[PDB]
């Protein structure tokens, strides 16, 4: 029985994952921003599930955009439980529109939400996990960072691509500390540009209709019975695998956009390089 | 003879590329920050080359971290020449150290320099290129976004990974406007963490010596005669290729870290997806 923290768990993969892990008997902290306001109903929904099923599912206020918020929440868990066994980076947020119409700040904000968030959380949690010389980081990545993708989500896909690159780096840099990494790669199963005038130029020029054309074409390739719970069940299986035998990436992509193939080539090239330079021990947590 | 703007051209690939393009007879704006202070010598070096060789190489103040700076510089070129035929995104900056020891702001700053920079420049330049219905964006990407890589450069590799994802998106989103894209993928041929205490923990724990071990192991695989001018010559060749027949990516990687293989798989999967959804026209500028 593990102590687990998941970020951005108000709904989506985050929430089903927190519930499935708690179903598997773990002590699960399902964290999220603004539990008194914006997420009050989600808190109620999750709390009701936890009591109805008699599982150790707890909700925790954790705003990943605030270091002070993050620090407080990590201190609560450590003061209560002594450690974190599994850290699940899931907080995220996407957008749609012509990249040119998104402002520089918009891209920055996206980075904040999808990447800087993980760094705040890691900088808070990692000191404790490093003292244990043991632990598992799970990152919810995205098939888009190495598979076929639609146009019109650039600030989002950029941030996710950076997030996966960072996950990979930590995997190596934490391995001598005994910390394991597993990256979940979900396929296809939300803001817009602030520059309305620029977007209107796109709509009246050669890209007229492209936005809707993209949404429809990409919706159409998702199997109608594709279920987001597949991701939660992949995660319960990772957590339930013996230490040292966890997969590095798990692909859950009913639309089969190819990230399984892309990443398995990238993963192979990256390992090849570490063998080549005499650093193959970084491929395997101590 | 083309009108060309290159960012971050004070030295490095940027500078040799500006000189080679000017050698090929183009009108080249080699832009950079702070030409009166920090880059005054670089300005002198470049200006001396231009007069000695009698080439149309011009230096231009352009601070990619300032929208006002960017706008001014683009207005100067357009007021002088009427258009930009080739836009070369090259401004960049790297760092080395354990990812945990870099602060959230540090990662943000890196993103600013390596990604938000291109967005400021694109938002300024693209309206003009779109009116022409013609033009070429060249991005200087990095073998690290799809090849074997060292640990200890996470904020940098993250930013470059996002930058490549963005380049790919613009390639599709600009194609109906007639704008071509080519991405240069240079292999191996500089700040540090602000959190000294955290870095000192890494140095005294299980990652003792890893920093130097990485620098030495990765230096050793670069062929001693690998020359950075290979990149400049690849770019002159792209620019000199007929419109509509430019390669999408050009790999220049003497250490052979595998990004050629990684990207050619990713490129294939991405095209496959656009054919699959009926958007294959996005693969080919109008």
């Amino acid at each position: 029985k593990k102590i687990i923290l998941i970020t951005g768990a108000s709904s989506g993969f985050g929430r089903l994952t927190a519930e499935a892990l708690a179903g598997a008997g773990h002590r699960v902290y399902a964290s999220m921003r603004d539990i008194v306001g914006r997420n009050a109903s989600n808190v109620e929904a999750i709390a009701g599930f936890a009591r109805d099923n008699d599982v150790d599912l707890r909700t925790l206020e954790l705003d990943v955009q605030s270091q002070v918020s993050v620090d407080r929440a990590i201190d609560q868990i450590i003061g209560e439980d002594g450690r974190i066994d599994v850290l699940i980076h899931n907080a995220g947020h996407m957008v749609f529109g012509p990249a040119e119409a998104f402002t520089p700040e918009q891209f920055a904000e996206l980075y904040d939400i999808n990447v800087l968030s993980t760094q705040r959380v890691n900088r808070a949690a990692l000191p404790h996990m490093r003292r244990q010389k043991h632990g598992l980081l799970i990152w919810i990545s995205s098939s888009s960072s190495a598979g076929g993708t639609p146009p019109y989500l650039a600030p989002y896909f950029a941030a996710k691509a950076a997030m996966d690159a960072i996950a990979v780096q930590y995997a190596r840099e934490l391995s001598r500390w005994g910390i394991e990494t597993s990256i979940i790669v979900p396929g296809a199963f939300s803001g817009v540009p602030d520059d309305h005038a620029r977007q209107a130029e796109y709509e009246a020029g050669p890209n007229a209709g492209l936005g809707e054309e993209i949404k429809k074409a990409f919706a159409a390739i998702v199997p109608p019975d594709a279920d987001v719970s597949l991701v939660a069940d992949a995660i319960v299986r990772v957590v339930g695998t013996a230490s040292g035998k966890r997969p590095f990436r798990v692909h859950v992509d009913p639309a089969e956009d190819g990230a399984d193939v892309g990443f398995s080539v990238l993963d192979r090239l990256r390992a090849e390089m570490l063998h080549r330079v005499g650093l193959s021990d970084l491929l395997k947590p101590r």
